[PDB]
């Protein structure tokens, strides 16, 4: 547990035996739902921590079922808020076995559920609490973004260590394009920066200490992405946390937690 993820270095995937460990790297295809396996492979290891099976949430049925207007739910994404708000209005939570992803039903009819379907979301909660002295906590999630914290990096990487640590994840943006180098292909810690925006939504799931090509002393995150086992690194990749110094943007544009209440298993 603690030998595999503390404050120095977490890495998970390391411990096979572990619950975390056996969540594997989904493909999303052709469509733009990164938002979908983001958020719920953090409900998944959230999951984990709190003693579940690793069980697959349904990102199809997160695709397809939502209230209002269509949708263009292939071309355009969405948002980490927008995962929650079709728990809550639909209070189930299928799994990726009941409904199985293919990128081309993206969009298409919401399913029934039907009587044997498991409800990954039964007695879970979304935090709405009120408990700070301003009105703006209790949305259900949270968000930091590493522009605002441009002189305070350290309290940045430190928020989202004690995030992974305890969650075993959180979801991160980066812009795609910034992934997409003939480089990334390697087992090499990338050193890159970041854009003004981002439009892709992966999860931080580890970091380490070591040593870059110029002998300098850094540190890691442990990304994991939605492009299948076979890009990057068996679906993930490293990449340093304070990237070179002349960026303007750090390659982390934001991350986001998930505020919620859920009984150990
Ligand atoms: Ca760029
Ligand atoms: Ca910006
Ligand atoms: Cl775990
Ligand atoms: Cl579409
Ligand atoms: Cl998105
Ligand atoms: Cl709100």
């Amino acid at each position: 547990d603690n030998m595999f993820c503390n404050k120095e270095y977490c890495n998970r995937l390391k411990d096979e035996n572990n619950c975390i460990s056996n969540l594997q790297v989904e493909d999303q295809g052709n469509c733009d739902t990164s938002w979908i396996f983001a958020s719920k492979y953090h409900l998944e290891t959230i999951r984990c921590m709190k003693g579940y099976e690793p069980t697959k949430i349904s990102a199809l049925y997160v695709a397809n079922c939502y209230k209002g207007e269509h949708k263009d739910r292939c071309d355009e994404g969405s948002s980490p808020m927008e995962f929650l708000q079709i728990i809550e209005d639909y209070g189930f939570l299928p799994a990726e076995s009941n409904y199985p992803y293919n990128y081309v039903k993206v969009g298409e009819q919401c399913p029934k559920v039907e009587d044997h379907w498991m409800n990954l979301w039964d007695n879970g909660k979304i935090l709405h609490n009120k408990n700070e002295p301003n009105s703006l906590d209790g949305k259900g999630y949270t968000a930091y973004e590493s522009e605002r914290f441009h002189d305070n990096m350290d309290a940045f990487v430190k928020i989202i260590k004690t995030e992974v640590m305890n969650k075993g994840s959180v979801i991160a943006y980066i812009k795609a394009e910034n992934v997409m180098g003939y480089e990334f292909s390697g087992k090499k810690v990338k050193n890159l920066c970041g854009d003004d925006t981002a439009d892709h939504a992966v999860n931080i799931v580890g970091y380490g200490n070591y040593v870059n090509s110029e002998g300098e002393k850094k540190s890691y995150w442990i990304v994991r992405n939605s492009w299948g086992p076979y890009w990057g690194d068996e679906g993930y990749f490293k990449v340093d946390m304070y990237g070179p110094t002349h960026c303007h943007f750090n390659f982390i544009h934001s991350v986001v937690i998930f505020n919620v209440d859920l009984p150990m298993n």
